[PDB]
């Protein structure tokens, strides 16, 4: 677990989201992916 912004089996940081599970980090920040930064 390191390349959060790469072609993983999930959605990378710099990608769009649908559900937290869609994002590699399991964090759906306003329909977008990101790290442990759910503040905006």
């Amino acid at each position: 677990m390191t390349p959060f912004w790469r072609g993983v089996s999930l959605r990378p940081i710099g990608a769009s989201c649908r559900d937290d599970s869609e994002c590699i980090t399991r964090l759906c920040r306003k329909r977008r992916c990101s790290l442990s930064v759910a503040q905006e």
